[PDB]
């Protein structure tokens, strides 16, 4: 199972120990979800192996809706969506988790998502215990120059909690990851871990964090054009043993005045978040101006490599075609 926050609150096992289905179109995936939701046993664990390319053309809605058929007031539980080999591909259509509990998304590539939420994975409406592992997410950067043509890669909103994002590649994209979509503390997610991801050729939001407590360890950040970790409105982020290469422009942000770099407070919200920095390696990345501004450490056990060991592990073992 997952390291970090998805291991808490009872853990995350997804669809393990129930039914197995193989799907190669969005119609099959959506029907499996909805048919189960309408059954006598709606929480029976379900693993869906994805062995074809899921698209707008072969899906009945503009996103893959991991949501109870009785709408977001009701929970949907105990699902894994796992790619087969390098064949689990979502081209132009993303996944949304809404009041979704104990969910694994693993070994899929999701990319060029413009329609729907315009986001590869949206985790929202009070979802909890979600593990996003060994995937690849991308669009274009700079592409056509319109940062909003695509929306997010992995966004968390509306009280999503206990989430681990591990071993993924996020590449070639403008607005990479959100944690909290608005300055409303009562809707903020909390308790997110990011580890062993590759964040490469991105403009910003790595992540944009509002309010939440977040642990980022053993990630490899590379070629990030504007800024990476943006901690806002009382967020606390423990940034531990990560490797950064060519991250941030070094220019002062026109809104907050903060030097654009691997961590800080940028662009907006009425006040800063905080960051605890330990063990990071910064190459050609502005960093001498940084101080730790919180002692925040997460409430769980974990194993952590050095930054340079992590860089090599991420190079070798992140993304698809590794675990399945």
């Amino acid at each position: 199972g997952p390291q970090g926050y998805a291991s808490m609150n009872g853990g995350t096992t997804g669809g393990a120990g129930g039914r197995v289905e193989y799907a190669s179109t969005g119609a099959q995936i959506q029907q499996l979800i909805d048919n189960r939701s309408r059954s006598n046993n709606p929480d029976e664990p379900l693993t869906i192996y994805v062995n074809g390319t899921i698209t707008q053309g072969n899906s009945p809605q503009s996103l893959i809706d991991v949501k109870n058929h009785r709408g977001k007031a009701h929970e949907i539980k105990n699902i894994s969506i796992i790619g087969v080999g390098t064949n689990g591909e979502f081209d132009g259509i993303g996944i949304r988790l809404s009041n979704a509990h104990n969910i694994i998304i693993q070994n899929v590539s999701i990319h060029h998502v413009r329609e729907g939420e315009g986001t590869a994975i949206e985790v929202t409406d009070d979802s909890k215990n979600v593990w996003i592992d060994h995937n690849e997410f991308y669009s274009e950067f700079p592409g056509n120059g319109d940062s909003d043509y695509y929306d997010g890669l992995v966004d968390m909103k509306r009280n999503a909690e206990y989430i681990t994002v591990s071993w993924n590649k996020f590449e070639n994209h403008w607005k990479t990851m959100l944690v909290g979509h608005t300055d409303n503390a009562s809707l903020a997610p909390d308790k997110i871990t990011y580890h062993h991801n590759y964040f490469n050729n991105l403009n910003s939001r790595v992540p944009l964090i509002r309010y939440a407590d977040v642990h980022m360890f053993n990630n490899y950040f590379k070629d990030i054009n504007d800024t990476a970790i943006n901690s806002r409105v009382g967020a606390r982020v423990f940034v531990e043993n990560n490797y950064f290469d060519n991250v941030g422009s070094g220019q002062a942000d026109p809104t907050t005045g903060f030097i654009k770099g691997p961590v800080g407070w940028f662009y907006g919200s009425p006040s800063t978040g905080y960051w605890n920095l330990r063990g990071n390696v910064f190459v050609n990345t502005p960093n001498s101006h940084l101080n730790s501004t919180t002692n925040f450490t997460p409430p769980y056990s974990y194993q952590v490599q050095s930054a340079t060991q992590a860089k090599s592990s991420v190079e070798q073992h992140s993304g698809v075609g590794v675990i399945n």
